[PDB]
DNA sequence: ATCCAGGTCTACC
DNA sequence: GGTAGACCTGGA
């Protein structure tokens, strides 16, 4: 584990000798939507009807907001800290065309976040931009979320099933989903009514898992990796969005590759570690505009 | 303006 | 199996 203690405190948690975890480089990979970063350099965030707030001084994370149970059933499985990120890179480091990215996001970890807020989140990231999709997702949550009170502001968790079953096509479309408001409402009718299961969806192996996902609507091979990527654990998935697209076109491939033969290069090239290699591909390419 | 952003769907050889 | 057009929105 990247980790070797805790101290619960009164209003929080702390993580003493963390290591391979920066704040910026986890929550502005491009993984998720629902973290903001403070002017203090601190994030907050909302996820499994939680707020959160995380601060990182030295070698220790401090969580606010949580208890030692909380740390142990969920927070602690939701920054991956279980898994020993430097062997990650010590690996994909072997590869020299890979080492710039590694070391411009060497505090990055792979989240796992819940399947439905994911499965809706991806689809509207399709051809959009993250400003639009973290807008979307927070107007769904203001318009049918519980309520969630931190430090004098009132924060909205993600929908439940049932309320997002409540949605119509036009409810979607005010939260400004755009041509993508078909999708979200077809997609929520089909877990509804039980004709996708995403926890039996997220027990089935990398490849039938990427199957069944793109039985949705609104989600392709992209989507479909983001989605088991970041909410089933599927390291195989490689998704490959304008970002990686050109990240590859940099490194392995030649400008006129398709975007399939560009998900099969990297899967076979990075195998279980794909879904690593192409975050830090992702991040380097994206915040360095190449 | 025309293109782009975490693409996908539809029509079609 | 592989491929041009259309598609909400809005900043550059
Ligand atoms: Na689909």
């Amino acid at each position: 584990m990247d980790f070797d203690m805790i101290e619960e405190k009164k209003d929080s948690v702390i993580v003493r000798n963390v290591e391979n975890f920066e704040l910026k480089d986890i929550f502005d990979c491009g993984q998720c939507f629902r973290w903001h970063r403070q002017e203090n350099g601190n994030y907050i965030g909302i996820a499994f009807e939680k707020v959160v707030e995380v601060q990182k001084i030295g070698e220790d994370v401090v969580i606010y907001n949580i208890n030692e149970e909380e740390f142990k059933n969920v927070w602690s499985e939701y920054f991956d800290l279980y898994r020993d990120y430097g062997e990650i890179k010590k690996e994909l480091s072997r590869d020299p065309l890979l080492k710039k990215s590694v070391d411009f996001g060497e505090g990055i970890r792979i989240l796992r976040q819940d399947p439905f807020e994911i499965l809706l989140s991806f689809i509207i990231s399709a051809n959009n931009r993250i400003p639009m999709i973290k807008k979307c997702i927070n107007n769904i949550s203001e318009k049918a979320g519980k309520k969630l009170e931190y430090k004098g502001k009132i924060y909205y968790a993600f929908p439940t099933v049932d309320k997002l079953h409540e949605f119509t096509e036009k409810d979607f479309e005010e939260c400004t989903a755009g041509f993508r408001a078909k999708y979200l409402k077809d997609t929520v009718d089909r877990i509804y009514n039980g004709e996708l299961n995403l926890e039996y969806i997220k027990s089935l192996n990398d490849n039938e898992c990427h199957e069944e996902l793109k039985k949705f609507m609104g989600v392709g091979p992209q989507v479909a990796d983001c989605i088991m990527l970041f909410s089933m654990q599927k390291y195989s998935a490689f998704p490959v969005d304008t970002w990686v697209k050109k990240a590859m076109m940099s490194l392995y491939v030649a400008p006129d590759v398709s975007l399939k033969k560009i998900r099969d290069f990297g899967r076979e090239k990075f195998g279980s570690l794909s879904g690593f290699a192409q975050q830090y591909l992702f991040y380097y390419a994206r915040e360095n505009n190449i």
